[PDB]
């Protein structure tokens, strides 16, 4: 705001002035005075006297002037410099300059409130003065005048035809120039001729100057602009044909140009030059094609021919341009000219990849209103539906959005649609083959034309301004969703993974865990889709091993359930009501179910809320009036409450379930499809209450429309808990389908009966459920699964009369194991082909057979098996190994590598072993999986017969993240060495408590051990409450000024069977100001857990990046890191991690070196440790590429990476370490375009 | 507006009540009463007496019900009408309907000031009752909750993923449904419910009524979702592997089709569908190529093949549609489709062609700014030169506008992307051959480099 202070020195030197003026310090302020012509002033003013700034492109690097001989008269005040055109005076005190013409006519001045500054330049001149200059008119602007005469616009280059720049002139007879990138003219009618840099423009600021570099102007308008030209350069002179006619020209081949040539010559109408468009040019091809001549246009282009033959013709050639490259070829594989660009730094700053478009089509909207455009639209759908297109994806049936096109289409347009194909399928195939729709609007009455609806183009995002504001994202689904059911639309779907995100198509696929919660949530919902942008891929495979199998194990759920789901869908041709509801439906009158979005119903007997937060540790359930199971861990809540609910932000296998009182669910086998093969045992899982529910199972074709004719079956089932028994009646089937079901095996929880009738007869019992489904005719069993007592009974289907079957007595089971017979299991391989098998023939196994074929690599078998508790479960593997020695398979655990089992030769084929391994087991669902993993150098080769894994584990393990924060206590990964996904901390105020919610099987005293950390150098107290009991005091000791270090408090504590509650509080007296970890309790001594093996911090690497890890890295001096962590997701296709979120990777476009390494002290000295990591490696083939383990007390032992582009596991094992540490690390040697990606690393103890 | 005059006449004739009402001409008005089941009553309004209007789509032209032997007593004042579901009085002077359980409750009512009349229907309730229907939510909008207590939100399909409709229900125990093209329903917590025609929405209006035909609603949420769908209509099963899981995806030709289905088949990953985008069908091309399979990228379905082989694996397959045309093929011809549409009148009113993009290719900017960058930019540009590119024409060197994609060119990126062809062609033909350029943007110093500026997209 400030002007120029006092004039302390003026040094005169031929045509130059430099004035010191006073600014109060000992660097004074510095303008110099150029005068570069008898009308050409150049001022440079420098702040402080420091050195000018590089001028910017504005000015001619080569501008040259003669010697003027400018009279400087320094003698005075004002002091005076003349030509014979201009006076300039300066005024001393304080420093001011008057411009005037040689005559004395004042021009323009400094006023004494301030001229030039820091930021810009400051005049005043004659108020009428017309201005000009500044800034003209684009083609999407109004266009107004020459005058600038009260002007704010900005000085730019601006777009579509604009032109700018910080140039002003009069013709009253001046004009200034300022050097700059941008910047802020002002002028107004009070005689204001200003300018300023001001902050960074809309367009950028490349060029920054400290100085002021300004120009002024003296005389008439073709002075002033030949003074502009001699300072920011004159034009070359432009080809003499440029002054003729030019046609340009889109949409353009060889013999149309020679045609418009011939047309214009024949008729004498001169023309010297056409310039050829997209046309020209083989823009959109890898090799540079958009600067190569496309030779299909334009055959003579091939050589120099067509340019002679137009030169001939009297026409040069010009050619458009673009300031871009493609990127990707018509393959989506990286073009040439984009490694040159990225591996050169060549592109724009701030600006990333885009969508383009070059070829337009013309289109028109149909009229779905009128019987005969809809005859029409069906008949020509007819030979694409026979070749098979079965479903229709009818999009864009609600507006147009393209240019000045903006129509909306009616309300009726989606129904009018579906009814085109529906009328029309059903008559051509007479009723034979059932619609299937889907469209992105609803209004009422669409729903009779077999259409469903899906959310549109949802953001890849957790939601709505997570990444970007312009579209919802996951947690937003639910309430669209219900908001639909609401309407009557029940059969609503979503995009999955999403579909936009920022920078189009190009732009990032989901997360690992986006995509993982997005999958365990769309599979809960009525229709079950991903749909990715323009060339993304939504496999789950892509997204890493904890994506792919998480994503499997809830399909197989969905699949388990198709008679459940199928019966809604019947459900919804009778009176509209589909597979999900709001809860408000089911309860009216609840208030907290009013709004309630976060869970709903899956059918009737089902309610789900799934995991939808990042970084999620816990979630608040709300469970209305009634009494509700866990589905997946098997305990038991009453209704009417908001419920804590542990989740384990490690494994992403949770999906909270909860099964409802009364519950009668039919499920079965998975299948791969729908009609893979005939199903005919269904089991019916029924929950009975106090009151009488009941499901009706229902089979038709699947198919056609006979179900509209009575060919169906349904069948009545009913259940009732009474005061010492449960009833079931299977009623009496109905209809005139044949339905597949022969049996219906029913699983009834909660008593374990000692004995079974039906009319009048007790039914035959069975040792075990095996044994039961193994026998032909009606039966019953009994035993223990997760959710405690069951009885099962097998009776046949489809009888023409009604079965009551009462359940009396109670007999619990003394079984210690759940057995899973791997046959009926999940079998995978690397192609459809090589898959794992079924088989019988080598005798003594359990249940129908056993599992062969794990002798090609890949392939695997996966058990579903749920825990009630987190911890360690001795799972017992039967297995033959027949073949003369020890065999290896992987069992890998929630998609983790837990071990490599040695399993022994047996002796013989039909002879079996066991073998049992302490695996990590999660509460809820586990993913076991037996496989040949030939990448971490396994032999397969055996048969399996079964798994048996124990109901309660040996000891078990609560995450101190997952449990009840309050008071302050919050979640965090500021410090290293935690285990799982975070710790707790924060425990500073009065009332700061973490509560654990632990289970026990029997009244006792258990053995407890809290893990924290202390390092505030000193003893600190906290209390535990037992049940609400009294609390006793937690005193923790502190190993030092160390957070990095984590301690066990051992303890005991009462329990009682059932749910406990142990909090871990500052109370009054207590001190607080530790974190916690994680809280193990056993009925014996507590000894190290499964899940805690790993002596690395941050080895998976899922650590947030913005907090940091006991990793360390190097690079050459002078070379830029080519180390970083990422998921993997903005790549297309994607590149994931091995397992959860993230992953380290090497990468360079050019030649480097790079390495990691950790160092940590080992718990016992002279002992052997194993590591081992997942690494993948893919382009070029480095010099060096290793994994090191070195300082351990022996020389350093390397394992190399080969460059397969596949995850392979590597393994030093024997390291024995007598240093008390060991530094584990990787590094790469590259020549450039080595991609290494490492995960999973661990540093145990060797057994 | 005014509501309903006084009750000059009422004949009862089984399930159906006619009121004769008086609006002071010698033409009266007529509302019909009929009760469809014991706890769904339509309502018609009609002015002056006039015959009705067709019902708009909405309504299930083959919806029919079972008697129900309600009681209809025209005795005296109110009116009363009953089934063991519900309790309807109209009251005579003024007429007026109040919409009882058949306990007594009171569940809604039309209010002194007036209910239905000849542009909606105008009800008051229990201030505190939670409403729900009206509308959801698209992909482009802030996203709300279940609860439709301060509605003015109109009704209509919308786009984007959204849905809605002149449907008004709440969990106290009703629900209204009125017959109609788009509307305006209101809602407020002084217990306002109603619903007006108005104006021609924005999505436009093809079925216009002049009377005004409404259904009422009395149950639980299920009771109220089931008579919705006895009026409008309950949804036809779909196929059974329509409950699979199903990948939609758009670039893919057969051989990625089939390598995809061989990865989830391998894995034990359970999928039934996939959906093919543009690239199922020949989108662009003469002799209806938009309903045609695309057998460059799909060479087995020149037959029946690819649709064997696939359901041999257990997919089916969905083909993406447009409600849409190709008018000109990529040759600019116009195209038979275009001929047959518009010979017979099958375009929608109002809706004019337009030009449409769809194969989209991807971008980066590049930096004119470095010498390193426009030696690069030049060197590439030689061959192009020598076979008679002899002037550059430097079309968007301003910003880029595609989308999401909204970026700025500083301002020298015309000087220097101009010096990058002016120096090359300078020192390549040894400065014998004069540079001619052309740009959209001009800054001071650009017309260093030989560049002329031309007004853009006018
Ligand atoms: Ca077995
Ligand atoms: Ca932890
Ligand atoms: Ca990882
Ligand atoms: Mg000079
Ligand atoms: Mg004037
Ligand atoms: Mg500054
Ligand atoms: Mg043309
Ligand atoms: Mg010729
Ligand atoms: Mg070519
Ligand atoms: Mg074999
Ligand atoms: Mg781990
Ligand atoms: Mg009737
Ligand atoms: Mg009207
Ligand atoms: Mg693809
Ligand atoms: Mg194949
Ligand atoms: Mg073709
Ligand atoms: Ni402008
Ligand atoms: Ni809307």
């Amino acid at each position: 705001m400030a002007g120029l202070g006092n004039v302390t020195g003026a040094v005169a030197s031929g045509d130059s002035l430099t004035l010191t003026l006073d600014n109060g310090t000992s660097a004074s302020d510095i303008l110099e005075l150029d005068v570069l012509s008898e009308e050409l002033l150049r001022v440079d003013y420098r702040p402080s006297g420091a050195a000018p700034s590089p001028s910017t492109p504005m000015i001619d690097p080569d501008a040259s002037w003669d010697a003027v001989g400018a009279t400087i008269d320094t003698s005075g005040d004002p002091i005076v410099v003349t030509t014979p055109r201009m006076r300039i005076e300066i005024a001393r005190t304080p420093a001011r300059m008057t411009i005037k013409k040689a005559d004395g006519t004042t021009l323009l001045w400094e006023p004494a409130s301030g001229g030039v500054f820091e930021d810009g330049v400051r005049f005043q001149r004659g108020s009428t003065d017309n201005i000009y200059g500044i800034r003209s008119f684009n083609a999407q602007e109004d266009v107004g005048g020459l005058l600038r005469n009260s002007s704010d616009h900005p000085a730019h280059a601006g777009q579509q035809g604009d032109a700018g720049g910080p140039f002003m002139w009069s013709t009253a007879g001046y004009g200034v120039l300022v050097d700059s990138d941008g910047g802020y003219p002002y002028t107004d009618t009070t005689g204001k001729l200003e300018f300023y840099y001001g902050g960074t423009p809309t367009e950028g600021r490349r060029y920054t100057k400290t100085n002021v570099e300004y120009y002024i102007m003296v005389g008439e308008p073709k002075e002033i602009m030949a003074s502009y030209a001699q300072v920011t350069g004159t034009a070359p002179m432009l080809p003499k044909w440029s002054l003729g006619f030019m046609n340009f020209e889109w949409g353009i081949d060889q013999d149309e140009l020679e045609a418009h040539v011939d047309g214009y010559r024949a008729r004498n109408i001169p023309i010297d030059a056409f310039a050829l468009d997209y046309d020209w040019m083989d823009y959109g091809e890898d090799n540079y094609g958009e600067f190569r001549w496309n030779t299909d246009n334009f055959p003579d282009a091939a050589t120099t021919q067509l340019k002679e033959d137009m030169e001939a013709e009297g026409i040069r050639l010009i050619g458009i341009r673009k300031p871009r490259i493609i990127t990707r070829d018509f393959a989506n594989q990286r073009t040439q000219q984009y490694y040159d660009a990225d591996s050169n730094g060549y592109f724009y700053p701030g600006h990333n990849e885009y969508t383009d478009y070059f070829i337009p089509v013309t289109v028109r909207s149909f009229d779905p209103y009128q019987q005969a455009s809809r005859d029409w639209w069906w008949q020509h759908s007819i030979d694409a539906f026979d070749k098979g297109i079965v479903g229709w994806w009818n999009d864009e049936t609600d507006k147009v959005d393209s240019g000045s096109a903006q129509y909306w289409f009616g309300n009726f347009s989606t129904g009018f649609t579906s009814q085109a194909m529906y009328d029309g399928q059903r008559d051509y195939t007479n009723d034979g083959v059932r619609v299937w729709q889907t469209a992105r609007s609803y209004y009422p009455g669409a729903q009779r034309y077999a259409t469903t609806l899906w959310s549109g183009d949802i953001g890849t995002q957790f939601y709505k301004g997570e990444l970007f504001n312009w579209a919802p994202g996951m947690q937003e689904q639910p309430r669209i969703m219900l908001s639909s059911a609401n309407l009557g639309q029940p059969k609503w779907g979503m995009d999955t993974g999403g579909f936009n995100s920022l920078g189009g198509a190009s732009g990032p696929n989901p997360s690992p865990e986006l995509y993982t919660r997005w999958m365990q949530f769309g599979a809960f919902t009525p229709v079950f889709r991903v749909h990715g942008n323009y060339n993304q891929q939504r496999q789950p495979w892509l997204y890493g091993a904890t994506a792919e199998e998480a994503s499997k194990a809830v399909m197989h759920t969905r699949y388990s359930l198709l008679p459940y789901m199928y019966a809604y869908e019947r459900e919804a041709s009778e009176t509209g009501l589909g597979l999900i509801k709001p809860l408000l439906f089911d309860y009216p009158n609840d208030p907290q179910a009013a709004d309630y979005t976060e869970a709903w119903m899956f059918g009737d007997w089902l309610l789900v809320s799934p995991v939808l937060g990042e970084a999620q540790h816990s979630k608040q359930i709300y469970l209305p009036a009634g009494t509700w199971i866990d589905y997946h861990r098997g305990q038991t809540y009453s209704g009417g409450q908001t419920i804590h609910y542990p989740v384990n932000a490690d494994t992403w296998t949770d999906v909270p379930l909860f099964v409802k009182q009364g519950a009668i669910i039919p499920n079965q086998q998975v299948l791969d499809y729908v009609d893979q093969q005939s199903v005919t045992t269904v089991n019916v899982d029924i929950f009975p209450s106090a009151s009488e529910t009941s499901f009706t199972y229902y089979e038709d074709d699947g198919s056609s429309y006979d179900y509209e004719s009575g060919s169906s079956f349904e069948q009545r089932l009913a259940a009732q808990d009474l005061s010492s028994s449960v009833r079931v009646e299977v009623g009496a089937g109905s209809g005139s389908y044949t339905p597949d079901v022969q049996h219906y095996v029913l699983k009834i929880h909660g008593r374990a009966g000692s004995a079974v009738t039906a009319g009048g007869s007790a039914l035959t019992g069975y040792g075990d459920l095996q044994a039961l489904q193994a026998a032909s005719g009606s039966g019953w069993a009994s035993g223990r699964d997760i959710y405690g007592d069951v009885t099962y009974v097998k009776l046949p289907a489809a009888s023409g009369s009604a079965t009551v079957v009462e359940v009396s007595g109670s007999a619990p089971s003394a079984a210690t194991h759940a057995i899973y017979e791997v046959e009926d299991a999940s079998r995978s391989g690397a192609t459809p082909t090589t898959r794992a098998g079924i088989n019988t023939n080598h005798s003594g196994y359990s249940g129908s057979g056993f599992v062969d074929k794990l002798d090609v690599p890949g392939a695997a078998v996966t058990v579903y098996a749920n825990a009630p508790v987190s911890g360690d479960y001795p799972v017992e593997l039967r297995y033959a190994n027949g073949s003369g020695s020890a065999k290896t398979l992987s069992v890998y655990v929630n998609a983790a590598r837990v071990q490599q089992l040695s399993l022994a030769d047996t002796g013989a084929w039909s002879q079996w072993g066991t073998q049992t391994t302490t695996l990590p087991l999660t509460a809820g669902q586990n993913i076991i999986t037996y496989k040949y993993d030939s990448d971490a150098g396994d032999t397969g080769g055996v048969n399996l017969d079964y798994i048996r894994v124990p109901f309660a584990p040996t000891q078990a393990e609560y995450a101190a993240e997952s449990a009840k924060l309050w008071g302050g206590a919050g979640t965090s990964q500021d410090h290293w060495f935690y285990k799982g996904a975070a710790f707790v901390d924060n425990l500073t105020g009065v009332g700061a408590e973490a509560s654990f919610d632990v289970y026990a099987p029997s009244a006792g005293t258990y053995n407890l051990s809290l893990r924290y950390a202390n390092g505030t150098g000193s003893t600190k107290t906290l209390s535990a409450i037992v049940n609400g009991g009294a609390a006793s005091t937690v005193t923790l000791t502190s190993p030092g000024m160390n957070w990095n270090l984590w301690n066990e408090h051992t303890m005991t504590a009462t329990l009682t069977a059932g749910r406990n509650t142990i909090s871990f509080r500052r109370n009054s007296g207590n001190s607080g100001n530790v974190n916690l970890d994680r809280l193990a309790v056993s009925a014996s001594a507590i000894t190290t857990l499964a899940s805690e093996r790993n002596l690395l911090d941050n080895g998976d690497f899922e650590r947030d990046t913005t907090y940091n890890s006991n990793w360390t890295q190097w690079q050459p001096s002078g070379q830029p890191s080519a180390f970083g962590i990422d998921s993997g997701n903005a790549l297309h296709p994607p590149e994931g991690p091995a397992r959860r979120n993230q992953r380290a990777y090497f990468h360079s476009d050019n030649a480097y070196q790079q390495s990691i390494h950790q160092v940590v002290d080992v718990p016992v000295n002279n002992a052997t440790y194993r590591l081992e990591a997942k690494v993948r490696m893919k382009n070029t083939t480095p010099t060096t590429a290793r994994a090191e383990v070195q300082g351990h007390g022996g020389s350093p032992i390397y394992a190399n990476i080969s460059n397969d582009g596949v995850w392979k596991t590597i393994v030093i094992d024997n390291i024995n370490v007598t240093s008390g540490s060991v530094d584990v690390g990787f590094y790469v040697d590259s020549p450039g375009y080595t991609t290494l990606h490492i995960d999973e690393v661990t540093l145990t103890r060797a057994p």
